[PDB]
């Protein structure tokens, strides 16, 4: 009785679901209408063909926003690389590290949204879309061109940006990891070591990242691509300091607001980078099966009593399993006493109790 | 029935206590030295070789680095900087000991190219700091506007806690310098394998005179993976770790338990990685197992209770409406 169920769910109505499916509600005989009731729900933010990761890094932005105590993620659907001879594995790594940070922090905050980050840069040089391919163009982090008067990429360069209005922000700190090239006119042995740092101007804390690999962007030596760390930053005034190659800084941040009592996120799939990202204590991964977004919605109509490592317990009283990492009102697997002294209602002259 | 008890305890024999009843001294599950603490051993010469391993880890110490004794690096320094250091330190140890079985100390060595050596720059009349080590300038430099560096390797543990510190203020080199001459301390650690850099610049303008007091050492506490590291100093005295907290043997997340002049440990001890317990009858909980350890306290029995355990660990009772299964029962009979 009350076996744990392998599904994402909620304890009450205070939940929110981020998705990459079609969220909208797309008849005298009402059983022909196949929209689930939660279609168009204000507890769902979802766009077919997009995702938090895509909107965080690329031009085809969708304005994901949501607030809830129990946050749920539906993750679903060659691969992206910055350069013709890049490496998509770096992007699989970026994705795992992004969602690790998003999943972890959404166990601590009610509210997620995106904000645009502006910068102040003292030079004349402008942004350049250095990282792209045939279907997608990267715009976060922004990359700033060489000043016309510098003859090569061996220069220092900085810009200011401010983060305001949220408790914490998730931003990308990235470098091209390998032998970066300034131009194809250059010699083969002339390469650069991308180096980037963010500096809190008030606290004096520096987050830095130096390129360390030897890969490049040719058929003989391929692999050069963007490696990103995802930083959770407090609000304040920051300076992006580049010691070599192109200055990069954030153009978009995930805004985190409204702290809650720690409540693990729940994640479900239709790569396994979301699986790698979803770890205890901050995330419960569910490998649910019949898995369409439309089936998820129907499965989110009713509450459950307890959400735990093994799954969802519908009922709050007893189970054959002991809940581990339980949240909510969790059942016991103790077997219940047959009798106690309250039970008998008369003293027997000849039998003991 | 089965109200939660405001005590520290264990779910089984797999527990350990760090600190400063006779029965438990023989248990082989205590590491404690009167007059000392983890923080104190981390930073100072008065070192105790704390060491212990367990699934449920308990801490009962911190008092032996108070504000009433009150340490500062300089005559006109600031103990509150050291209070803040304490909070950050214990925040990191508590969070990490929810994830690892074993805690211990290791000594960290370095390679440095110059002839200059350690200087005990931070000390009061009854305590000398040796972690981080500070390396004095080369005799050939007349000012302190230089770049100094040393290598150090971290080996033998899954993670290491080390201090990254700067003097935060208008740091002085010698009294012979004019008042207007001063330094802005800058320290960083660089992982040569990964390319990740952690840096820290002084941002305050306070000093070490009666007229402008407050210059002391501010430390961040980094959890680093094993590898080859480089301490890079861009100004003032080079500093790098001499001791590290050695974290070993990963475990399924199990919150630490903490019991008690200051409340830095209370700030350090936060859900979900730590359970703080107020006020011995609290330490008596180590004599026996309990079924469930939760935010409200320890639940002795694993079946029923009047409270719903929150952040429960073990075999946790329900607070549903349940009675006894015998047909003879009426009051409380399911
Ligand atoms: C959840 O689990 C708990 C813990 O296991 C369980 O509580 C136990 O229930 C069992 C079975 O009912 C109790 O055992 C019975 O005790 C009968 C005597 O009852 C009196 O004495 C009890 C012993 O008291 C001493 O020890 C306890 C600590 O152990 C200590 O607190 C006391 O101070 C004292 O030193 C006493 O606990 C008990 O008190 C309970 O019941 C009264 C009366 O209703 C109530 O007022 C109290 O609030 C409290 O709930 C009472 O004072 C004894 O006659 C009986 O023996 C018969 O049956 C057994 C088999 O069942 C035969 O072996 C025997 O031959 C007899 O036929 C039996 O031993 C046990 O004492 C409980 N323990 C505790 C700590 O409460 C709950 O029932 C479980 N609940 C559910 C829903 O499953
Ligand atoms: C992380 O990356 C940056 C960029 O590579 C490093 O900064 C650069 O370090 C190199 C090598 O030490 C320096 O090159 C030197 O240039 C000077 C001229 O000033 C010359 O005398 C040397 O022979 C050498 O060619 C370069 O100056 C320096 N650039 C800047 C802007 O500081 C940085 O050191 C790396 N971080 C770590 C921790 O290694
Ligand atoms: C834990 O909670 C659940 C749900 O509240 C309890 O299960 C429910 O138990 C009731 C009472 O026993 C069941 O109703 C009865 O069912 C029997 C047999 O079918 C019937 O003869 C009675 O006339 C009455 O309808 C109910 O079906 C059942 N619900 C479910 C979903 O299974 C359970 O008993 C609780 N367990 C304990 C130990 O408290
Ligand atoms: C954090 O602290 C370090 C150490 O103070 C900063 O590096 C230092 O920055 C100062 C201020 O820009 C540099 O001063 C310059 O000195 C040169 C000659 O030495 C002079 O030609 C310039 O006009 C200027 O006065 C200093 O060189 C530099 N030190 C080193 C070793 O690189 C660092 O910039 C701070 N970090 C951030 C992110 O602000
Ligand atoms: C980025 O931020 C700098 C402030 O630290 C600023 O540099 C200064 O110019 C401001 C403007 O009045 C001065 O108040 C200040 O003295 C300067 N810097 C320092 C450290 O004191 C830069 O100008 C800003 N960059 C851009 C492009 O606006
Ligand atoms: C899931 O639980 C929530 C919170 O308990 C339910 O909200 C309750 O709604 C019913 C009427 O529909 C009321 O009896 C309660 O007072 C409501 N709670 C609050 C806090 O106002 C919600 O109904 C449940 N969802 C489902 C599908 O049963
Ligand atoms: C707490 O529980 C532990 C483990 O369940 C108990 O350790 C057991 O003790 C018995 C009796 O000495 C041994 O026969 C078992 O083999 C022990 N198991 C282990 C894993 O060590 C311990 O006795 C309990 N403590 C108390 C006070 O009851
Ligand atoms: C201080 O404690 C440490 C850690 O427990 C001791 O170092 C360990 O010693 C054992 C052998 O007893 C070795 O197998 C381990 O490799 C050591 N651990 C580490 C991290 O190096 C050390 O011996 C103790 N020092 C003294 C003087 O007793
Ligand atoms: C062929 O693609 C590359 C190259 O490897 O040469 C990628 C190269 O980008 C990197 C990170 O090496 C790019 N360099 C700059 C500074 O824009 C570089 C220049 O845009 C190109 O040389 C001029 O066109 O283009
Ligand atoms: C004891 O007071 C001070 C001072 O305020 O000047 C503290 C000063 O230390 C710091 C961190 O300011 C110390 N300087 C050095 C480089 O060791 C400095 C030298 O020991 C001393 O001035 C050398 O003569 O002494
Ligand atoms: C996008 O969402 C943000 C945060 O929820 C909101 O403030 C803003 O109205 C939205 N922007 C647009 C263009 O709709
Ligand atoms: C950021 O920019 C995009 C497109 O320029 C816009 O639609 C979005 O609403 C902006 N976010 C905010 C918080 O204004
Ligand atoms: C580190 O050094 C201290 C003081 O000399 C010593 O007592 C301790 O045993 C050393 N630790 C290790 C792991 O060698
Ligand atoms: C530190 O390591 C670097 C790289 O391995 C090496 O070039 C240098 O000689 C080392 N410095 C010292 C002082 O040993
Ligand atoms: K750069
Ligand atoms: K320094």
């Amino acid at each position: 009785f009350n076996e744990p169920l392998n599904i994402v769910s909620h304890l009450n109505d205070d939940w929110f679901l981020f998705g990459d499916a079609r969220s909208d509600c797309t008849p005298k005989l009402d059983w022909l209408d196949l929209d689930p009731k939660l279609c168009n729900s204000g507890r769902i933010s979802a766009k077919s063909g997009n995702s938090l990761f895509r909107s965080f890094h690329f031009i085809d932005f969708y304005n994901y926003s949501g607030e809830g105590d129990q946050v749920i993620f539906y993750e679903g659907v060659h691969g992206f690389k910055c350069l013709a001879y890049g490496d998509n594995k770096r992007w699989m790594g970026n994705k795992a590290r992004f969602y690790a940070r998003v999943y972890e922090k959404m166990a601590q905050y009610r509210s997620l949204s995106f904000v645009n980050v502006s910068y102040a840069y003292g030079g004349n040089a402008k942004p350049t879309s250095i990282c792209k391919d045939k279907t997608l163009t990267l715009n976060n982090p922004t990359f700033i061109s060489k000043e016309s008067n510098y003859v090569d990429y061996y220069y220092e360069s900085e810009a200011n940006f401010t983060l305001q209005g949220c408790d914490e922000f998730i931003v990308p700190l990235c470098v091209f990891n390998g032998h970066s090239k300034g131009s194809s006119s250059d010699p083969a042995n002339k390469y650069y070591t991308d180096s980037q740092s963010y500096y809190n101007m008030d606290t004096g804390v520096l987050y830095g990242f130096n390129s360390t690999l030897d890969v490049g962007n040719t058929v003989q030596n391929p692999g050069l691509d963007l490696t990103c760390r995802y930083l959770a930053l407090t609000p304040g005034n920051y300076k992006a300091v580049s010691l070599e190659y192109l200055l990069s800084l954030p153009s978009k941040a995930i805004c985190l607001r409204k702290p809650k009592s720690f409540m693990p996120v729940q994640v479900v799939d239709s790569d396994n980078m979301t699986a790698v990202a979803c770890q205890l204590p901050y995330c419960f991964f569910r490998n649910t099966s019949a898995f369409h977004f439309r089936q998820l919605l129907s499965g989110l109509l009713y509450n459950v009593s307890c959400i735990a490592q093994q799954g969802a317990f519908v009922y709050n009283n007893v189970s054959s399993s002991w809940p581990a990492y339980g949240y909510g009102h969790c059942p016991t697997a103790a077997n219940i006493g047959y009798m106690a002294p309250v039970c008998i209602y008369d003293s027997d002259p000849l039998v003991p109790r």
